């Protein structure tokens, strides 16, 4: 199934030859490959090796990106996470994830699950600057791939005007993964001139009511929140703010069916929690009740309308930039390796010379269920 | 575990390496009410469903059949019904109950085959018995609802006090077969046993009056309706947008181990009707509102409870019994069912019934939203 190369690394990290085997056995590790170059990707997690883990050979192993565990109450999430330390309150940046690492002579570009990405790995660098890499080759750039044009999101930052931008949130070593304290990683940022998020600066339990008026603003300017940051990155907290919640509600509700366990349900705790902690009564309230309802049904309520008539499928439409039309064919055949149906529906020329290509990801599973219960089928 | 004087009707039943399978994982219980033993089917098997009890080789009483539902309403009765014509029935919001003489006795087995001491000892307060001198072999199904329930706490609008027996099924022992309507109701009349209301006979082509029947229960808030063919062959049922709104305003205040999509089901069936009746405008703002409001208002005061205070979650309900020796024996029922039920109050009424308030808490919900008030970080 995987090659004995690959099990010969994994010993050599340490893990149990029953375990290589049982995971070998069951997919959680699978080989994949990128321009000839072969490695192991971790599908599931083994022991201090993440999913997403990728391993090409003994030195060139990149870690899974760590989940981050959130806060719903932002007060007692920071007193039970921080205490009265400080931490660093970086903006969460709503895009998606990526790794970016030096692999023989290519700079790839990995995602969560740890795919190398066709578009950003061919697209790096208009997004970054390379001579990090000539210096630190054995280090890791950590961050969001976010804007308008996202070939994985549907919506992003409202201060990217067009195409997409790299943020930077961590640096991370090869093999071990470890994280750069957060004034080394954006000393390093700020001498290679890479694109950081947002940090608003170093905060603590006591000036909890700033941070209420700064997520207050991200709100209002329709941000997605903070990740909280101790000094030395060992502890790492994320909090979203109402806005966040209500938006992916919206954007989710358009489909509704053969979504992740407890997408809708998760953010309406979420707003909960956030009406409770800062006390919202009265009008208020009732506004934050009015919005709740309309994400809700009427982006799902349109969709049912949409698939009444006719044989159209549920569908969301995307745009991204490329250089070459090769890869637009790439991130077709990418995207049906990830088993979805996802189809070119327009391309035009730019004035600076990109192609503009536009995607339509549809939802069969989705539709199939929507239109049944509108045909009238009858369930238990 | 379970006896071969069960496991041998189980056979003649046409169930035996199934039998063996039942006994070890629990599926089939042995339970047992003022000295009689019975069998509880905890799992579906074959044609047996869950609820099934037995008692011995004729007092079989079959486990009530799930209802399927349409969500959209015009379409779901083309499909079950094409254009063939069916009786509509009052769906009451209760719980259901199975009626039936065991030896010389009349008990009374919710969904999942428990004897009701409750519902047992005041039977002849909601029916006549008269039926099971004709028809011992007949099982009377039923929706017990009402005000002062101890299994809900909503009921119909029109139930003033303490609570009632309305009449959906009469079903042979043993078969399970259903009784045709039109002959169910010639009994119901006869022995003056309290009916579901029955709205008519109406098929597909009176759509537009079955959704005035709709807006009319929503506005009085009632549950919807149950459609029945004539030979009660072919079942479907469908709520009102009121039903669906309530039921979150009464689970949002508990919110986490509720039953799996508890909430999006009941969005979902919102959503289908407001696309089904092209509802808009202020209209259709005003069922967001209503939404938003059930969702958020009870949790958010359930959240304000569980900050201030070591209280748990807790629902507050209200039964009439007739012997104080009743309220013992729910309480030990309601422990069986892993239930955190305890008495809170008690009074005599005017009548002379004691009127007794439980008080049902929950600590798993409490402990979930109370550990995220706390601060507690997941991923
Ligand atoms: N400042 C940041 N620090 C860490 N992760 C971030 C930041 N901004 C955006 N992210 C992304 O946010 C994810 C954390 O969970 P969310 O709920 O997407 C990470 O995996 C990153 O992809
Ligand atoms: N008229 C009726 N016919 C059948 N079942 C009913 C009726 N009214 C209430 N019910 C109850 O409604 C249940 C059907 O699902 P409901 O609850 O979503 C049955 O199991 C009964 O307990
Ligand atoms: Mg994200
Ligand atoms: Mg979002
Ligand atoms: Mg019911
Ligand atoms: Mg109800």
């Amino acid at each position: 199934m995987v090659s004995s190369y690959f099990k010969g690394i994994l010993l050599n990290l340490g893990l149990d030859e029953e375990r290589i085997e049982v995971l070998e056995n069951k997919g959680g590790i699978v080989e994949d490959e990128f321009e000839g170059m072969r490695y192991l990707r971790l599908k599931d997690s083994a022991r201090s090796l993440r999913r997403g883990t990728v391993v090409f050979d003994e030195h060139n192993i990149i870690l899974g990106f760590p989940h981050i565990k959130r806060v719903v109450q932002l007060e007692n999430g920071i007193r039970r996470a921080f205490k009265r330390k400080p931490f660093y309150v970086e903006e969460k940046v709503d895009g998606y994830n990526v790794r970016v690492a030096k692999i023989g002579e290519k700079i790839l570009v990995f995602t969560r699950g740890g795919f190398v990405c066709p578009f950003t790995t061919e697209r790096i660098e208009d997004f970054i600057t390379l001579d990090f890499f000539k210096d630190y080759p054995n280090m890791v750039l950590c961050g969001e791939m976010a804007g308008p044009e996202s070939p994985y999101l549907v919506e992003g930052p409202p201060y990217v005007k067009e195409d997409i931008q790299f943020f930077l949130f961590d640096i991370q070593e090869k093999k071990t993964g470890r994280s750069l304290p957060v004034e080394e990683r954006l000393k390093l940022a700020e001498e290679y001139g890479i694109p950081s998020v947002e940090v608003f600066g170093l905060y603590d339990l006591s000036r909890i009511d700033e941070l209420h008026a700064l997520i207050d603003r991200l709100t209002k300017e329709k941000r997605e929140g903070i990740v909280m940051k101790s000094p030395d990155m060992k502890k790492i907290v994320k909090y979203v703010t109402p806005y966040a919640n209500i938006n992916d509600i919206k954007i989710g509700a358009r489909i509704f069916f053969d979504l992740p366990h407890g997408y809708f349900m998760q953010r309406i705790k979420r707003l909960a929690f956030y009406l409770a902690e800062r006390k919202i009564r009265g009008e208020e309230f009732d506004e934050y009740a009015r919005a709740l309802g309309k994400v809700l049904l009427e982006p799902f309520v349109e969709s049912i309308w949409d698939i009444s008539s006719g044989d159209d499928e549920i569908a969301e439409l995307f745009t991204v930039r490329v250089k070459k039309l090769e890869t637009a064919h790439k991130m077709v055949t990418h995207f049906e390796r990830l088993r979805l149906k996802i189809h070119i529906d327009d391309i035009e020329v730019l004035d600076n010379g990109y192609w503009r290509i536009t995607f339509k990801r549809v939802y069969p599973d989705a539709t199939k269920e929507m239109r049944e219960l509108w045909n009238g089928h009858a369930f238990v």
